[PDB]
């Protein structure tokens, strides 16, 4: 139904997959929230894309999977966490749970305390990365994530979309 509103920079399949999520639907600004949620997903895909550890994908992406499935994954890997929300990714190399946060943001996100087995990737819409994020992500990951963010940021400046997302 909202298809006319999909940014060019979001893939059709990610946009379609986002219909399985009630999160953006619960927001008072649902289109803006849906775009941000798709940005978050896309960032998870760039972090994980073709990155291997011991010959197989380094990461398990839990975002947009059922929490009971993510729990199966966490139990099978013995990577267990105690937040209400499950990590967005499991990093099987570092043995960490990864949470991704997107800041509609002129500015660089600030790092705040996490548990020892957690990493919080914190990125702005304008392509900025928190200090802990920049250190955690490798050069290829930083490039892939930032090039995507800058692409959608620059698309959003061509309409009222960036301003609207800043109104989240």
């Amino acid at each position: 139904a909202m298809d006319r509103h999909k940014p060019k920079s979001i893939s059709s399949e990610i946009w379609a997959l986002s219909e399985t999520s009630k999160e953006w639907m619960s927001n008072l600004r649902p289109l803006e929230a849906r775009i941000v949620e798709c940005i978050k997903y896309t960032v998870c895909c760039h972090i994980s894309d073709m990155h291997l550890h011991n010959g197989v994908p380094r990461y398990i992406v839990n975002m947009w999977t059922p929490p009971e499935v993510a729990d199966q994954e966490m139990k099978r890997q013995n990577l267990i966490f105690a937040r209400p929300n499950v990590p967005d990714l499991l990093d099987l190399k570092e043995r960490k749970g990864v949470y991704v946060k997107v800041y509609p943001d002129n500015g660089t996100p600030t790092d705040y305390q996490t548990a020892e087995n957690e990493i919080f990737v914190r990125v702005s819409l304008s392509g900025q990365m928190s200090p802990i994020t920049r250190e955690y992500l490798d050069e290829v990951q930083r490039q892939d994530v930032t090039n995507f963010l800058v692409t959608i940021y620059n698309e959003s400046l061509e309409s009222n979309l960036l301003e609207r997302m800043q109104e989240l």
